[PDB]
């Protein structure tokens, strides 16, 4: 039950096509140039490997550390 300013109130006629590229920049910065691959590997190692081996064991950093 949270409202927002009236639609007619918003004043963005000055907005230009070049300005919208700020949105693209924000999207790329947040998501990143590339991602979700290291994320999938990390989630696997953290949860799937324990969950999968169950059906406690964990892998430490590769090693003398290399």
């Amino acid at each position: 039950q949270i409202t927002y300013g009236p639609i007619e109130t918003v004043d963005n006629e000055e907005l230009t096509e070049a300005d919208m590229l700020s949105f693209i920049s924000a999207a790329v910065n947040s998501t990143g140039l590339i991602g979700y691959n290291i994320k999938s590997f990390d989630d696997l190692m953290d949860n799937g490997i324990p969950q999968i081996v169950k059906q406690d064991v964990n892998i430490e950093r590769p090693q003398i550390n290399l």
